[PDB]
């Protein structure tokens, strides 16, 4: 515990100023859940830590990075500047190995790299909510995708990355529970109808009282990946 606490204070003085949170978990309450191909190939015990974005980022990070040397074309900003963050927190640890993994990442063959929402479950810090967690759910034989959903954001927040640490094994981190913050039938019901069918709408992430939401300026901004910034430019050319 107390060696997860030193690197976990690490990790949170680079990225906490910028509006992200971070959560350990070990890599075996990730893999358990998960089919072969999903697999991390570590240790369980070894050490990882779940990193998400509150609304705060956007102003804290994106805003400022922006406007920054490390400005590319043609990848969206704010998976440039989650990049750049993330790469802050090997510069913070240099004598350790670290791998990060950011969210928008797949394979060659489109997987993603890391299943975001499975890992915010097992760190604790949002509960998943699967169509598995509706019984006798109304929907037939189409996709029903789960979604997250933070005890204090609501859905007004993301899931950025993962950091791992092979060689540091934990086999004593306690698992943390994420909270089951909406709990009921009904509720799950109403949150996936909203999440699939509905997203552009925003009110999915409503599911709980959100502390904080996203400002009317983050919302404008996500409007459109292609068309949001570089192909903006589009309406005046
Ligand atoms: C099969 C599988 C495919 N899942 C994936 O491939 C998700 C990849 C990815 C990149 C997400 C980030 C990531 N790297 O994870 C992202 N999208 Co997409 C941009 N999305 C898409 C893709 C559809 C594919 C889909 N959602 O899966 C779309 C382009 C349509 C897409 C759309 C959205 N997406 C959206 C967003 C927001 C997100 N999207 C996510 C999921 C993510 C996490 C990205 C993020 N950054 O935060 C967002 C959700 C945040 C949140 N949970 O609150 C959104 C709203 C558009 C947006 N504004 O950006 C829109 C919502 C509609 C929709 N999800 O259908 C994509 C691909 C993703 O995962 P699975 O979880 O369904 O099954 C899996 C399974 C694998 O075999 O085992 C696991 N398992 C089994 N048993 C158990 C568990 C797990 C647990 C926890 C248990 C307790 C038990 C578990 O069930």
């Amino acid at each position: 515990e107390p060696k997860v606490a030193e690197l976990k204070q690490k990790i949170e003085d680079t990225l906490c100023p910028f509006g992200f949170e971070v959560y350990p978990f070990q890599v075996a309450w990730y893999n358990e859940l998960l089919p072969p191909a999903f697999h991390l190939p570590l240790p369980g015990p070894t050490l990882a830590f779940l990193v998400l974005s509150t609304p705060a980022m956007f102003d804290r990070a994106l805003k400022p990075f922006l406007q920054s040397c490390h400005l590319r074309m043609l990848t969206d900003p704010v998976d440039q500047c989650v990049a750049y963050h993330l790469g802050r927190v090997r510069e913070s640890l240099p004598e350790l190995q670290i791998e990060i993994i950011a969210d928008y990442e797949v394979h060659p063959n489109r997987r993603p790299k890391i299943l975001a929402q499975t890992a915010a479950h097992v760190a604790g810090a949002a509960y998943y909510y699967q169509r598995q967690d509706v019984e006798a759910d109304p929907w037939g034989n189409q996709r029903i995708s789960g979604v997250c959903i933070h005890p204090r954001f609501g859905g007004w927040f993301a899931i950025r990355g993962v950091v791992l640490l092979p060689g540091i094994e934990v086999p004593d981190l306690p698992p943390r529970k994420p909270h089951d913050c909406v709990p009921t039938r009904a509720d799950r019901i109403a949150l996936l109808e909203g999440f699939n069918f509905h997203w552009r709408d925003w009110t999915y992430r409503d599911a709980v009282t959100p502390q904080e939401r996203y400002s009317e300026e983050q919302k404008a901004y996500f409007s459109t990946p292609p068309a949001q910034r570089l192909a903006l430019l589009g309406l005046a050319q």
